[PDB]
């Protein structure tokens, strides 16, 4: 067993409960006004938990910026900077479609690319 799971510095766990063992995995997200950066669980392992997510405040985000390769939404061509959470949908000069992509602290994911 692990033990005591931790916490998370700006944010919360969901379900843990003892005696906490090997691959034992503990959600932790955060609560409200924070984002949740890396993971969203924690896991049991060499007889500690791992690394935790990175709850921030959203306020020390990143402003993702709107490549000028891909083509957003008729709403999004006039944001030049997203925030996180944004779940958008960008595409290349030739897909005729849209891949979809999420602002993850100045980054996308998927990270948009039509060079």
């Amino acid at each position: 067993t692990c033990g005591d799971i931790p916490e998370l510095e700006h944010g919360w766990a969901q379900l843990s409960s003892p005696p906490y063992y090997y691959g034992d995995s503990v959600e932790f997200n955060c609560s409200e006004s924070f984002t949740m950066i890396g993971h969203r669980s924690i896991t049991c392992i060499h007889g500690v938990w791992t690394q935790l997510p990175q709850c921030v405040a959203i306020d020390k985000l990143k402003k993702c910026k709107s490549s000028n390769l891909i083509i957003l939404e008729e709403h999004l061509k006039n944001k030049k900077e997203f925030d996180h959470n944004s779940n958008i949908r960008y595409r290349c000069r030739g897909k005729e479609g849209w891949i979809h992509t999420v602002c993850i602290n100045g980054r996308w994911d998927p990270e948009v690319n039509c060079s």
